[PDB]
């Protein structure tokens, strides 16, 4: 079951996403999705998908239909069967993603921060916890 | 314990220090503090002070010697003889303290977030990590 919650003052320099969850043994891949609206095919300030069926983890951005430039992390800190914790950091030059007790990867500002009004974390996970700080 | 980590860079908005530990059988009280120098003697920007004897988490920074009005957050989310994790996050406004899975308390800025220099975590308590992302 997937989490998908508004933001209704929307996100700022210091707001912190922490995700707690297990991916599962049979898992292909997940996502966490800072949106700017409430449809399928809103904009996508940051799209954080870690791949396991082609252990990659994708890092990109999404307007006007169309994904961005992909930006990828360095190596898969994700295992199925195993738990994992990620922080994404809304700092004001972009998100910082922290898996486990490390800085994993930054990604830059696309669009403005002023316009996520949304977070999604769906894909072949199981959730003990979403927070939004 | 004592920690004490210099921060070069300093701090922008969207900075986590999380510290994660143990708070002793006895413990009476224990401390988190952003010095703005590299010395103990420095300008404290946050006082982060759990008082398990008192019963009570005090909030406060430490300016030309003295220190400033004192704040408490609400209760106590510490127990004695358990393990803990400790969120403190800097944004725009001040400092937002995150402990287990509830915002604690902000701490508005009294001194520039842009003069810490120093992460110092002393008093009675066992750490486990101590990072900055
Ligand atoms: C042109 O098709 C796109 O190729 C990308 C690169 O594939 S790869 O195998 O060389 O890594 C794919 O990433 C992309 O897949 C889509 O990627 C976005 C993020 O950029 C998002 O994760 C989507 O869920 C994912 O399908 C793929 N696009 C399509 C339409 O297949
Ligand atoms: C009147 O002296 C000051 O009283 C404060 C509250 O007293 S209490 O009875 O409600 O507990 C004390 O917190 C304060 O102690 C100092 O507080 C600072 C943080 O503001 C810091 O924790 C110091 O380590 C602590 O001694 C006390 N002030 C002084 C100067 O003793």
């Amino acid at each position: 079951v997937p989490h998908k919650s508004s933001l209704p003052e929307g996100i700022r320099p210091g707001t912190v996403l922490r995700i707690r969850g297990l991916v599962p043994p049979n898992a292909s891949r997940f996502h966490v999705n800072l949106l700017c609206g409430e449809e399928q095919g809103s904009d996508a300030a940051l799209h954080f998908n870690p791949r396991l069926d082609t252990s990659e983890v994708v890092f990109n951005s999404k307007e006007q239909g169309s994904w961005g430039r992909e930006e990828r992390g360095p190596g898969v800190p994700f295992q199925r069967g195993q738990p994992f914790e990620v922080l994404i950091i809304a700092s004001d030059d972009g998100f910082k993603a922290v898996v486990g007790d490390a800085q994993y990867h930054h990604f830059r500002h696309r669009l403005p921060l002023a316009r996520v009004r949304l977070v999604e974390v769906g894909g072949d996970v199981q959730l003990d916890s979403v927070r939004i700080f």
